[PDB]
């Protein structure tokens, strides 16, 4: 995309400006050798004036009140080539400090980088990364200020920049070795305000990290606290340790399969067409694999499909017993069950991976002809008899059909 | 408002007192030149005694137990002109330390500033701002204490105040360069307690910042974790990547339109009259634009209106197909649909921006005469047939009407 | 209570031990003058062995497995008078370091102080207070260790204790001036481990403060984010600014009255008898103030009472209009309404503070005889006609009564 | 388990490598004496190449794309014996820095330790422990780097290692005494990057601690905020202080018994078979202790069992009064009730620990023959008459039975 590469170029240009403008403010001799870049950057600095208005016009233009509002005002203020003229005129420090207006583009750059990276990047991590980048740029600018308040000396420019950056990293990280310290009162005022800013931004870093790690394992923490709540309630209820262990291993299966998410709660997040499609292709060819739903309209299939209730049967659990009066049918999704007798010694069948059981109770109220026992965790779907008749009432033709 | 400007004046007076009272405690020669201000401030310091009781009387007076309770007791304690008399008498330091009772008005000032700014300002940000202001005032007071425990010298007052403020900012920000350090045991005790206080208040700043940034993007984080939960569940269910992409782009549309908020959940927050008005002017002239709801009572219109179910149909999704038995009507809110044949090759019509489809199924149970396909995201509202008859039962006159 | 004062005495004794045992470990000459206290404390140190087992026996004794388990094991280990014998024998430092076993009672003291103060004190604030007290005791112990690793000198004991406490407060608060620093390798190892411990406990303080302030305004933050969600949804729905302002002021009223809590959600937290009593005395003599519910059984009154639905009508809102078919009755709780004509020019009546309207629709289906308009926020309760007949079905005698 | 002990051995080997590789990088003379260990470790470093692929094959093998993907790539990169060859060749520092590739196994070790300890250990605490271990290893490596940038001297290796570790603990904990400080520009660059890393990881520690303590008392905080919400709502409703105290003590009982968890909300977390088993053995032999449910099928017992509604009756509360028409039966779970007359002076009976009352209303609509008053908190279960007939409709045989 041309918009993405243009935004990357604008970000690189603004990073170059943030690095250079204080650096050339304290080193005016650096202004001339990098003059061919600046004008190009300055061209970009005005080339982004319409293009941004163009790039927001393609994405739901609506209203674009430029030259006003909290948005696009710092962009236009930084867009004007103040830096070139002030560095050409070689104005004194109180007036040449206005060259930092060029750095006001950084807030718009951060907003644009948020907009182009709010999808594949966590907003907490994106905010932390933007804060860290702004902190590095601010550390460079603060080191440049420390240059500008250092006494003049014949120290090499690299060595004194290293010392200034070392001081501002000691200050900003709240470490403060104190080997290099303020000497003049103006340096002391500057160190006070830089200390306040560094404490503020280090608290910002710590808070952003705390926010990032507070929901780093939100699903696992939610599932574990649900398990703890259930276990505490059962221990209060004097539940036998065998059933507690069965519930614990069920929750372990739930966590290891679907991250402990309840299927019903996840499905209500979807709208009706998306829920319909999800539940149709969850039971894709599975629901129309049974005979009673054959030769039926796809509308009646979907009326079954939205009314299927998921239910997890742990290993060794009776789904339906023989002689039970029975009021439901079950469609195995990914588990496995065994159909046995009422005595559960002779295994009639083994059903897994999309087959079903209990359809006799769907067309008569006679008790179950056989017992169904869960071999392992089943993840099968239960359709109630009463819901089946409730949806059968408004399809009369298949209501007449299912007598056969 | 007179109350707001009076509270601003009281806040300014208390800030002046917080700046000056320790400053004139360590500089008694400052007491005389600022005497005309103090009495005026002292007048304000008693002028706020009834007016606050007046200003809380206008806002649900109820009970106003002054001269007692945790509220209004520090206000009255700071209201008395202790500072003027103690600075006039020039009492020694252990007894003149009681002039800080004037600064006890700061808690009431913070409470009042909270009350007048709990609407347009986030409570976390308001608490952080109050904490930062109190930290600056405490830093000034601690620097004044550092003056009061420094050995006497002919150093200029400004320079030594700068040194003291520099020390207390090193201490409070937990930086601690150590260039200036305790020398006397009393200074060491003072530095210990100031270090504990500064660590406490810096932890307060970091905690407030962490709280502020933990819910800085609460809507985006909630929507993203909902999307992650749905995507993880679908990937467990072996959902095809085409449907996963469709659900992802649906959630992107939901986030970019209504911040990922489910319409039903938002509407249950409103009470019945406000929900009625919201759903009436959401479908403003839209619901009475259809023929079957014409010449009807506005009560029956509102009975439709509260029972409309929102539903989002993604682009290329079938709302209703031709030959489907059909049990609902749809009112397009802001999307666009196309009415096509059962073969979906001949386009019958294009419907968008407030028009509707599917009204035949509202007065007969015959199948749909045409297929409706979503051009883009629809945001339309679905009214069920069964709900329509449920509300039609108790309006017999329009029940007789709608046969035509 | 004897238990509370005994626990306070035990806490004071353990604080005395935590202050003294390292202090007398580095100052053996302090052991003899405070000998009469120690034995008394030692007596308390064994007097708490049965009494705690007694004090937990009064509060649901159940099982009390002493001399084992993570509970009551540190209590018994600290209970034995190791300190007295080791300070009597004057054993060398590696063996006399075992006198700190007496300080193991601090975890049991913290647990007991939690149990006796988990009701009127926030658990986050209680945890933070316990952490701060333990940090102060640990700072004293660490300063004593710093004494024990300082080179011997004729410095006064108070001055060197002040220096040691100053060092451990610099270390624990992560300030670190560096004016006093390790000199010997053993001091350097000690400073490394103390730095790790101080960073750990300062992170603990910051985390506890962050937890405390994350839910310091949980109700206000929840209400404000609900308001923001509703407002964002309505702005997406192009809701008119008049209705948005009405909803905003409704939410302001809700926050200023019931802290933004929905009445239904609060009532479901209560069990059936408590909900019954709450809703009975909310409408105390209010529900039996109307004529149709006179001479009725209190059981039928309570069947009305649990089925009353609260609803807030904002000022200037129509509750019921004249000519509306009407299916409910309303009991004003604390608001005020005006009964006017269909034209709403002639005011029939003003109803407030426990009276009612709309009872004709409770015994006939004829339309409303007059319009009811909300003067201000009403907080009235709505009883539906269908619910009224649903509960009237199983009281036949008053079903026969209400025809009159 | 062989897998667990092999993972422990791998963790120990990688900890040995993390301790030694920088230590022998700055002390080449240490490479030869520990050569027999390294090769053994190197053997383990390749012995984990198939075994991990084996150990993930036993646990739902599925796909194992080794030699690629973000997983198993650092494991294989660290698996190759780069360290042995580079320390044998004695290559210079820029090329011998590649021996740290062996330390890339630490991320896989952390992941494996997470997987083997995500069950009995809190994920927040596990993350914090892994972070602290990685911080200690990084502190050792950073101290080794500080050695490598220190000027050469005849200082003892232990003493200078102690000084380097002291410096990196001052830096990483953001304490920064400044007694030992950078001297050379390369040391200053190293200190800058180490300061940034130490601030980052100390913010990580503080954030992890904040996350750990934000949900350290999640149940207690949730219950307390629910109690505060209910109390604030009732105080708004002018609820009498007697009923407020009764609700407060009910919530205290709820917290002290089931941690304030609502029974219904906990039960919906369970699936249908687990909920069936839980509610069956909660009423184990309790539900079939009553006469009307005798000689009945176990299916009808379970149909009762899933439809039992828990309800807490506080002490002195009327469950059912004599003369009340009555529409439910109650099964006492662990509380105690007294059956008295309508005048409640003559005590008919005392029922507790699994017995029941109110069964007459289960087979007739005549009013209650006696009043039932709660002696203490009851925790009994309520079965409605309407639900009883609703489940009785589809068992005709016991529907005929219960007339007797
Ligand atoms: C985003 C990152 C932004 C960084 C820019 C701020 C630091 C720039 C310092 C330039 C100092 C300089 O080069 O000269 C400032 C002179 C001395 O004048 C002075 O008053 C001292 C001014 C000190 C810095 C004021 C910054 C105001 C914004
Ligand atoms: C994006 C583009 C960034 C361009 C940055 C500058 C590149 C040129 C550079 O770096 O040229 C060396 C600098 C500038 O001054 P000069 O030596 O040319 O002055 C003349 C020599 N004289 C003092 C003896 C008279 O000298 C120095 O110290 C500057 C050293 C580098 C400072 C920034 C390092 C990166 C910071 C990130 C945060
Ligand atoms: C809200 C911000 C409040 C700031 C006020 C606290 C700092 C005031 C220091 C005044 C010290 C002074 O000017 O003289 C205190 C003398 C020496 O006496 C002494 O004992 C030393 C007392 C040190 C400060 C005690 C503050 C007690 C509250
Ligand atoms: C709101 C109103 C605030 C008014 C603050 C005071 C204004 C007057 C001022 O500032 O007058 C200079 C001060 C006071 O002492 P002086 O020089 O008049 O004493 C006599 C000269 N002598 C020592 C040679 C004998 O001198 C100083 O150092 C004080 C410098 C300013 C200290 C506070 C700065 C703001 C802090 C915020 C937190
Ligand atoms: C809860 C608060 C608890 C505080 C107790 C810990 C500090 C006690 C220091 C006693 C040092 C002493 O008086 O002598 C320790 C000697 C030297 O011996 C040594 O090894 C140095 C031992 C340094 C402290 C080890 C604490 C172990 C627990
Ligand atoms: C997980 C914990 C990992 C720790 C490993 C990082 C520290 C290793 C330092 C080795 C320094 C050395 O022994 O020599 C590095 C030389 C000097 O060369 C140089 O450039 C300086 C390199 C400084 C450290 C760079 C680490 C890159 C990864
Ligand atoms: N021999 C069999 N082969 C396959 N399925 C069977 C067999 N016997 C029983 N079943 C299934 O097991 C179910 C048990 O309950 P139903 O008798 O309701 O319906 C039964 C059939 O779905
Ligand atoms: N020619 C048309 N012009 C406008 N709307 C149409 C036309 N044909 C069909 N429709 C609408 O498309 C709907 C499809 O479902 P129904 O047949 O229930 O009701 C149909 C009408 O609402
Ligand atoms: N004159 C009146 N005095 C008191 N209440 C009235 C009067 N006229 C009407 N109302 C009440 O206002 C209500 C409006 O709706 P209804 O007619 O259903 O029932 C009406 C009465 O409860
Ligand atoms: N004498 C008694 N012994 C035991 N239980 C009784 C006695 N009298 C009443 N009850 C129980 O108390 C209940 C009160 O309500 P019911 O009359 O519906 O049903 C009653 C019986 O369950």
């Amino acid at each position: 995309t041309y918009t993405l590469v243009w935004k990357v170029w604008i970000l690189a240009v603004t990073l170059y400006y943030a690095i250079r403008i204080p650096l050339t403010l304290v080193f005016p001799s650096l202004f001339s050798p990098l003059l061919p870049l600046d004008i190009l950057a300055s061209l970009a600095l005005i080339a982004d004036i319409p293009l941004d208005l163009a790039f927001e016009s393609r994405r739901t233009s609506g209203r674009k009140p430029t030259l006003l509002a909290p948005s696009r005002l710092p962009d236009l203020l930084a867009a004007l080539p103040l830096d070139l003229l002030v560095f050409a005129l070689h104005l004194p420090s109180p007036l040449s400090l206005l060259s930092l207006v060029r750095l006001l583009k950084l807030i718009s750059v951060q907003a644009s980088a948020t907009r182009i990276l709010s999808y594949r990047i966590n907003p907490a991590l994106l905010r932390l990364l933007s804060l860290v980048g702004f902190i590095l740029l601010a550390a460079h600018g603060i080191a440049c200020g420390w240059m500008s308040l250092q006494p003049p000396s014949e120290n090499p420019a690299g060595t004194r920049y290293l010392s200034a950056f070392y001081w501002t990293i000691t200050t900003l990280t709240t470490i403060g070795y104190g080997d290099i310290t303020p000497s003049t009162p103006t340096q002391t005022v500057y160190t006070i305000v830089i200390e306040l800013l560094g404490a503020a931004m280090y608290g910002l870093v710590i808070g952003n990290i705390a926010s990032l790690v507070s929901k780093l394992d939100a699903a696992k923490l939610l599932h574990r606290e649900r398990v703890e709540r259930v276990t505490a309630f059962l221990s209060y209820k004097r539940i036998s340790p065998e059933l507690q262990r069965r519930i614990i291993e069920y929750f372990d299966y739930l966590w290891e399969t679907r991250r402990g998410y309840e299927e019903r709660e996840v499905l209500k997040e979807l709208p009706h067409p998306l829920r319909l499609a999800v539940a149709m292709e969850i039971h894709g060819d599975v629901i129309e694999k049974v005979p009673l739903f054959k030769g039926a309209g796809e509308e009646f299939i979907r009326d079954i499909i939205l009314h299927l209730e998921p239910v997890i049967y742990g290993p060794g659990e009776y789904i339906i017993r023989a002689g039970e009066m029975g009021s439901d049918v079950y469609f195995i999704n990914r588990g496995s069950v065994e159909v046995l007798s009422a005595d559960e010694k002779t295994r009639y069948a083994i059903l897994s991976e999309g087959q079903f059981f209990g359809e006799m109770a769907l067309i008569l109220r006679a008790p179950r002809t056989a017992t169904v026992r869960a071999r392992a965790f089943c993840d099968l779907y239960r359709l109630d008899k009463e819901t089946f008749d409730r949806i059968l009432s408004r399809y009369p033709e298949i209501a007449a059909q299912i007598q056969e």
